[PDB]
Parts: C-alpha cells; sequence; structure tokens
C-alpha cells in the first residue's frame, strides 16, 4: 500500500530528473552550435515536465500525497564529448523512465489497484513510442558521424 | 562630453564600415559560386547600413553634430581564400561592432546620459544574438568543410 | 533614500504642472484663434497628464508612498503676446520635464535601483523626441512668422 | 580594361553619392527641414542600390570588383540655406550621368553590346533625375524670395 | 546587308542546335539517373526553342527570309562519362549562343540598324544570366563530386 504511495511519488521525480537531463542535452547542442539537436533536447525537457505534472494531478485527486523531491543535478554531461555520447545518454534516460513506470505498474498490480493500472497504459504505450524514436535518431547520429562534417550537414536540414 | 560627440560620430563609420565589409563578403562568395552565403552578407549588409541610419537620426534628434568619415575600403578580402576564412573576418567585424557600442555606453555612463544609455540597450542585445548566430554558422562551416564537396552541398540547402 | 521618493513625487508634480501648462497655450492659442496649434496643446495636456499616471502607478506598485501636491497656476500666459512666445515657452517646459527626469534617473542610479532606471528609460527616449519636435515647430514658427499672415496659413495647413 | 576600371569606378561613384545624399538629409534635419530630410533620405537608399546593382552585374559578367574607400562628403561645410543643398545634390547627379556616360563611350569603343544594353535604363533615370532635381532647385530658388515661404512648402512636401 | 540576313537565319539555327543539345544532355543524365540534372537540361531545350521562334517571329515582322537548316545531331554526348562533362559542355554551348549573338549585334551595328540592335539587348542581357548560372552550377557539381556519392545527394535536394 505505502509502496504504491512511495513508487508514484518516485515517478514524479523521475520525470522531473528526465527534465533536467535533457535541459542539459540542449546546453550542450547549443553550446556547440548544434542548434537543430537542442531544440529538439528542449521540447523533450517541457514535455517531461508534462508528464511530471500529470503523475502530480491523478495522485491528488487519488488522495495520493506528494512530496516533491529534489531533482538532481544532471552529470552526464561530465562525459559528453560528441554528439554520440549525448543521445546516448538519452536513450538510457528513455530505458530508466520506461522501467521506472513498469514497476510501478507492478506495484499496482500487486494492489489490484486498477484505477492505477488503467492510468499508466498510454504511459506504457508513449514509452515504447519514444525509446523508438530515440533509438532511430542514435543510430543515424552514430551512423552519419563516421564521415567528418556530414552529422552537422543534418542538424541543419532535420530537426 | 565633447568624447560622447565623438564616440557617438565614430559609431556611424563602424557601422558603415561594417555594412561594406559584408558587401566585399557577399562580392567574394557570389565570385567564388557560393550564391546562398553571399545573400546573407547581403542581407547583413543593408542590416548595417539600417544600424548607422539609426545613430544617424538619433544624434540629429539630441543636437549631436554628426559629419561623416570615409568609409573604409574592405581589405580582409586579402586573405580570404576559402569560406571558413569569410566567416573568420565577419566574425572578428561584429565583435568590433560589439566593443565600439560598449566603449560608447562607458563614455555615456560617465557621462550620467541616461537617453544614450537607454537608446543603446536594444544594440548591446542585439550584438549578443549577432555574435551567437555568426559563432555558430562559423562552426558549421569549419566542421563542414573536413569533407571535399560537402560545405556546398549547405549553401545549396541552408542559405 | 529620502531624496529618491521625493524626487519621484516631485515627477508626478512636474507632470501634471506641464499638463496644465500645455492647457493655458491651448486657451491662448484657442482665444487667439489659432485652432491647429491650440489643439496641439490639448492633446499634449492629455499625454503629460498619461505621464503623470504612469508614474503614480509604478509607484503604487513599487511602494513609493505618492503624496499629490498642489497643481500651480501657469503664469507664462500673462506675458504671452504671439504664438512664437507660446512655442518657446512649451520648449522651455519640455526642457524642464527632461530635467526632472535625469535628476530622478540621477538618484535612482546613486541608489543603485535598477527597476527605477528601468521604468525610466521609454521617458527618457520620448524626451529626446518631445524636445526635437518642439524646437523643430519653434523652428518653423519663427521663420514663417517673418511675413504677414504667413503663420497662419500654416495653423490652416499643418495641425 | 579601361572598361573594368571604369566600371568600378561607377560602383564607388554610386555610394559616394549615396553618402552625399545622406550628408544632405542630416544638414535638413539639423535645421528642422524634415520634407527635404525624408527626400534625400530616400535618394540615398536609392543610390546604394544603383551601385548594388552594378555590383550584381559586375559578378555576373566576371567583371572584377574591388571595392574603394566611399570618400567623406564635403560639401556639408559650405551649405548656408536649402539653395545651396539642392544645387550641390544637382552637381552630384549631374556627376552621376557623366561617370555612366564615360563606361558607356568605354562600352561602345569596346563593342560591350552586353554592357551597353545594361546602361540603358540607367541613363533613361539620369534624365528623369536630373529633370526633377532642376525642378525642385527651381521651386526653392523661387519660394526662398519671401521669408518664411519655402518652410511653408517643406511641410506640404 | 546580306550578311544581316545570312546571320540572322543562322542565330535561329544556333538556338535549335542548342534546344537538341541540351535535349541530349537530359537524355545522358536521365539514362544515369540524374533526373533533377534532366529535369533542368530539358526545361532549357523548350527555352532556346523559345528563343528559335523569337528570331524566327521577328524576322517574318522585318521582313527578313528565313530558310531552316538542318539541325545538327548533338555529339558532345560522345564525350560525357560524369555529369561535369554535361555541364562543362553546356557551359561552352551558352558561350557560343552569347558569341553568336554579339557577332549578329555587330552586323546590325555596322548597317546602323538600330531595330536589330534593340531586338537584341533583352537575349545580350539573358546570356550574361545564362552564363553566370551555367558557370555556377558546373563549380559547385566539380566540387561536390570530390567525395563519392555526394553529388547525387544534390540532384535529389536541389533540382
Ligand atoms: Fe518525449
Ligand atoms: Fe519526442
Ligand atoms: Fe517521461
Ligand atoms: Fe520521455
Ligand atoms: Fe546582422
Ligand atoms: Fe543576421
Ligand atoms: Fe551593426
Ligand atoms: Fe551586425
Ligand atoms: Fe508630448
Ligand atoms: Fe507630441
Ligand atoms: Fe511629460
Ligand atoms: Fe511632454
Ligand atoms: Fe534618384
Ligand atoms: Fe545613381
Ligand atoms: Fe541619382
Ligand atoms: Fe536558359
Ligand atoms: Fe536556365
Ligand atoms: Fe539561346
Ligand atoms: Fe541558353
Amino acid at each position: 500500500s505505502e509502496e504504491l504511495l512511495d513508487l508514484f511519488n518516485r515517478q514524479v521525480t523521475q520525470e522531473f530528473t528526465a527534465s533536467q537531463v535533457y535541459l542539459s542535452a540542449s546546453i550542450w547542442f547549443d553550446q556547440n552550435d548544434w542548434e537543430g539537436m537542442a531544440a529538439y533536447m528542449l521540447a523533450e525537457s517541457a514535455e517531461e515536465r508534462e508528464h511530471g505534472l500529470g503523475f502530480v494531478d491523478f495522485a491528488n485527486k487519488r488522495n495520493i500525497p506528494i512530496e516533491l523531491q529534489a531533482v538532481p543535478a544532471p552529470v552526464s554531461c561530465a562525459e559528453w564529448s560528441s554528439p554520440e555520447d549525448v543521445w546516448q545518454s538519452i536513450l538510457e534516460l528513455e530505458q530508466a523512465n520506461t522501467r521506472s513506470l513498469l514497476n510501478l505498474a507492478e506495484a499496482a498490480s500487486t494492489c489490484h489497484d486498477f484505477a492505477v493500472m488503467a492510468f499508466l497504459n498510454p504511459f506504457h504505450l508513449q514509452q515504447v513510442n519514444e525509446e523508438d524514436k530515440i533509438g532511430s535518431i542514435l543510430a543515424k547520429v552514430t551512423d552519419e558521424n563516421r564521415t567528418p562534417g556530414l552529422l552537422r550537414s543534418l542538424d541543419v536540414v532535420s530537426f
């Protein structure tokens, strides 16, 4: 019971942690003049914030008390020295959002909490699409960057 | 007091000097068949002329006498043998426009000339955006030109 | 700063003093059948009251207490005998308004009151425009009035 | 090529004229002739467009252009009334016309039919311009015979 | 006199010869799967036909008898083994159209035939723009083809 409350609460922190990692990725791309990839990251930073606010709003409706935790400093921007490194961290970040949601669904399932299971369904399916989209961008970036300059030519055109 | 008059007057010459450097860059790019970069430079040549005319118009309103100086021949087109060289001179040129405006703001500040400080504010912020935009283009051009031909393929698509 | 609060209060008084002086000019012009110059003066009497109202609204928001002072009786109308005299008094009035504003900005700058200085900026620039416009009308009035009846032909035309 | 040199000098002459027009705009604004000031500011932008048109044709025709300094205007020092300013501007347009005719004579000697064709609309624009300027100068010279009267007509044009 | 008739007549053959060379270039590009460059050539083939018909129409109006000559087989498509070779032949072809028009203008000039000189003026200026545009495309193609594959990537995007 309490475990469900705790995992709901942790989900909000995970989505806001992901919002800040995406903002860090936007900064790294703008600082290195990848304005197209920076705008994509900034849009995802706002979207993850929206995911967190949806969990807050449902929790309030369901009388699940939310206590906002610290949103950790992103520190993957330590590692990053090329756009591949940034997109690989973003892929790992979406995988962690997916695992957080599955853990939460498992707790709900154990509790027979059908309303929380229902609420999570569109997020499970969102995550499938997000991991697919980021996986695909990572593949494109890794392939284009085999030729000097070429990756730039595709921040400019796409994004 | 007089120093403020002189620096106002010099600002007009700096913006018209920059207008002519951008026209020289347009010529170098058209002569070398970079029609996209040439059209960007020609647009900036007109914009710097507009900055100079705004300083003339304010000076007339504020009874700061303007005496138009010679606009020097651009001679950076000596150096240029690749688009990187052109964009690097343009970056240096915007940095000199920014320094000219800051010197002018310092004189105004010393004189407690609040109207001239206010007038300069949108130009300080314009310059921040211009140095950022030219820095970013220079980075893109330097990276694309690591592969023969590739830079061309992006005059054509962007610009 | 007592100085800064008093000068803010004084600025409201100066804008309302100027409103009344413009209304006095409108009466002189209407009495002497210069209906075009009267309507100009009436529009400016309303604009200077809007300036004073702008200062009262910002003072209220910034917790600057406003004590409304008397708006003195205009005295120049006792001595005006031609349009040139009236326009010369309005130029002087505008020069006063600008001095009052620069005094207030000097007090704000000493107090490092960044918000008050930022509020004043559009008024600094408006005064450059108003002094230029009045000085140019005064110049046209003074030249046209060298031929009998010619200035009348220009209240009728412009205004 | 004296042809090449004259084509470069034409760019410099148009930008020289742009600056002389801007200097006339400033003398008029300083002296509260805002109407005549706006006419000269428009001409200053038009002359810069004539120079840009020359640069563009030279780039297409592979005529190398090397931008020269644009000399500071000096006729403002002597102006004391609008008639002086307008008289300098008529002299400036006569100089622009002469520069175009010198370029056209070299193109004709060279049998450069493309450059002669390119110049034709500029020869006709100069006729129109010298006419308009000579007409305004005549109107200003006549109106300024009565004190104040010229002013009364800046404000109405 | 007769020389003017002959050179008018030869101009029609030159424009129709150029129409067929452009059609040959379209075929070579379609056969080698350069559909963007093929469509440009086909458009120029129709345009040169239009230039020839304009000369026919003026000649009819001016009572210059036209006798249509054989339009020669294009045989530059012998040489061609890369798009650079095609564009270089097209540049040479526009240079020959320009020379044909200048020869014709010289004959008209000698004859003091002011109507034929006037008629040719827009064609002299068309040619300046055409040689500039083809020169520029040739430069782009020669530079892009320094990297395998890259030129293709710009038939697809431009054209
Ligand atoms: Fe997302
Ligand atoms: Fe997304
Ligand atoms: Fe999320
Ligand atoms: Fe996500
Ligand atoms: Fe700019
Ligand atoms: Fe720009
Ligand atoms: Fe500038
Ligand atoms: Fe700039
Ligand atoms: Fe006002
Ligand atoms: Fe006003
Ligand atoms: Fe006021
Ligand atoms: Fe006022
Ligand atoms: Fe003109
Ligand atoms: Fe001109
Ligand atoms: Fe002109
Ligand atoms: Fe064509
Ligand atoms: Fe074409
Ligand atoms: Fe043709
Ligand atoms: Fe052609």
